[PDB]
């Protein structure tokens, strides 16, 4: 029978709240057989999780089940049916590729893969999906402005409108597109965007760490659009997302109504103490060497004393070890009751295994920072 | 942190398919987190999966998941939060009950707070839901018609229905309607029930054998309703549903332009071989003695030389141990051209492993069934 070895099962455990991620209806997702069709002929004696090796047979088994799912898109008779299998493909093609850093063109061309999925996937949906590039100095930012089920300009005021950033190996359409629905039950539009070494420009260009600059460029999008209300603005970031979104804070906080902070962090820890892949991760995002990432976080490191702009709401674990729980708290005390501490007691970076739980209050308390601004 | 052992998550692999089942926007379902929150404190040393003091277990623990989500629905602050919350609500509290059977009146307790949670969700749902009782002699059969996403009777022509029936211990709302979504995503109503010993009836009256009685009820139903063509009808059925299936080709088939067989069979491998677990599950059901379970299973036993009146399509598993693969091939030989096997080489009972994949082929048949039935 196909199943999952009790080894891999064991090793996989952290990972798996983040494969699974949340129930979306848009965004692709796997199913548990996608999961056991990756690993069931999975190599034995092959658990090192640090180890390129390991990643290695992740990307080429996860590319398997992608590609079968292809196979099923190119001979489905219906559109829905089409549809379907795109959406199982390109979440396949992502857990192939999140993790794998050692040939960056085969990484760019799973995230080609995925982009293509997804905009194949709009062409047959019932949402509006306006796409286009924001031109930011010379780069050219894809960028997603997604409306509510069955949207209306004219049956409509203009809307509140959320703003997701990408973490450090998340992909657009996947991750975010996820989080997006949430605002997107509650009738406000969603802005999902490609910065600098992210989503599709991952392995393309490093990742700003000034990515406010980029979100900036949003911003005036906004203000000029008629079907969006620019005074009730929210910004979200995931990870190293939610290190934007205090970024953002900071800097240009006064644009927005609210902030949410998905355990992103002031200042991430001690890059030598992180787990080898985190390592690669970072270094891949910043196309970077080993040798230069310290000073990379050493410029990343926020100043504190400097106050948020806005109400910004944070959802930590205490045993986060990218984003330590003590610098977080050390920054909700300063900041004070502009600041809002979700911390779960019990769990790991993103507190992946209370998503479903954290984005029903996080949804609801943007609801009500709009509500407290007269929506 | 917060994790499932890895001992459970070895001895849990089997029933994980199923408790993650199917990606479904109105149908509850898990998330990874909730079968964490389940299962992080389940005791040690209790991994004994016949026993009865494993499913107590079980029970509680997932009960308590189901309560945190009623907590967070009675407290939500939108209707779209409380419907999410509701929805978890119900399939922790449907995985919760399944495979217990020790306390009588608990699980009908669990079974009618699903029932609760999904009339809640439908009074703030987007679907036509026609909610009835079906009088068949002396029994009221509760009985959902549910019609698309945006349906309106004078914009369509009388659609292709589907009725699909629940197997030994699935719940209507969570296993049937997931199944149900395909047909809904493509314009087909679909009709789910709750015959005797089936769905919130389960504990209550014995499950009949002559289950085509019931379902003639709902073809006639749907036969008086203008918005359904009745020259378009399916049958599906899962598990032991997949035998009233086989059980609906033989006696009623006529009146269907296809059947669909999910891992049902003509007859039941040996009681006193099958799982302990699974004898308590089919005397649950029948609400009868070990000792007259047996006799039942030979009453079940199909005459094979009886042909079916339509098209059938079977989904099966060689490593099926309810249903045995051999007597599904002998079937299916005699049946001939009317009948359709797709078998899974490596898969166990229903090939829940498969079910996205052969769900999308699945609908995509029946499709082409009332395509060429002139839809």
């Amino acid at each position: 029978p196909n199943r999952i070895s009790p080894e891999l099962l064991a090793t996989c455990g952290y990972f798996m709240p983040r494969i699974f991620f949340l129930n979306s209806q848009y965004a692709p997702q796997v199913h548990w057989g996608d999961v056991v069709a990756a690993l069931s002929h999975f190599p034995a004696g092959n658990l090192d999780l640090s180890s390129e090796e390991f990643w290695y047979e992740w990307m080429i088994n996860w590319s398997k089940v992608g590609d079968s799912y292809i196979n099923i898109a190119n001979s489905a008779k219906s559109e829905v049916s089409h549809v379907r299998a795109l959406r199982s493909a390109a979440a396949c093609y992502h857990w192939a590729e999140f993790m794998y850093f050692s040939d960056r063109s085969r990484k760019i061309q799973l995230r080609e893969y995925i982009r293509s999925c997804f905009l194949s996937s709009i062409k047959y949906s019932d949402l509006l999906v306006d796409h286009q590039y924001i031109v930011v100095d010379k780069f050219h930012m894809p960028f997603f402005l997604i409306f509510p089920k069955g949207y209306k300009e004219e049956e409509n005021h203009p809307l509140p409108c959320v703003i997701l950033s990408n973490g450090l190996d998340s992909m657009t359409e996947i991750e975010i597109l996820s989080l997006a629905e949430f605002f997107l039950g509650k009738n406000m539009a969603v802005a999902i965007f490609d910065g600098p070494g992210q989503g599709i420009n991952l392995g393309k260009s490093p990742i700003a760490i000034d990515m406010e600059l980029y979100v900036s460029s949003i911003v005036k999008l906004l203000e000029d659009d008629a079907r969006i209300n620019s005074n009730l603005l929210c910004f979200l970031g995931i990870s190293f997302g939610g290190y934007f979104a205090l970024r953002v804070a900071q800097r240009i906080g006064d644009k927005f109504c609210c902030i949410v902070n998905l355990s992103g962090g002031p200042e991430i820890a001690e890059f030598d103490k992180l787990p080898r892949r985190l390592k690669e991760d970072f270094q891949f995002a910043f196309m970077q060497d080993n040798s230069h990432m310290q000073s990379i976080f050493d410029e990343i490191k926020l100043d504190i004393s400097l106050p948020c702009k806005t109400k910004v709401f944070t959802v930590h674990g205490e045993l986060d070890d990218i984003f330590q729980i003590d610098k977080v708290k050390k920054l909700d005390q300063l900041w004070g009751d502009n600041h809002q501490l979700l911390c779960y007691e019990s769990e790991a970076h993103v507190c992946l295994n209370k998503i479903n739980e954290y984005m029903i209050q996080v949804s609801d308390w943007v609801s009500e920072q709009f509500w407290l601004n007269g929506y």
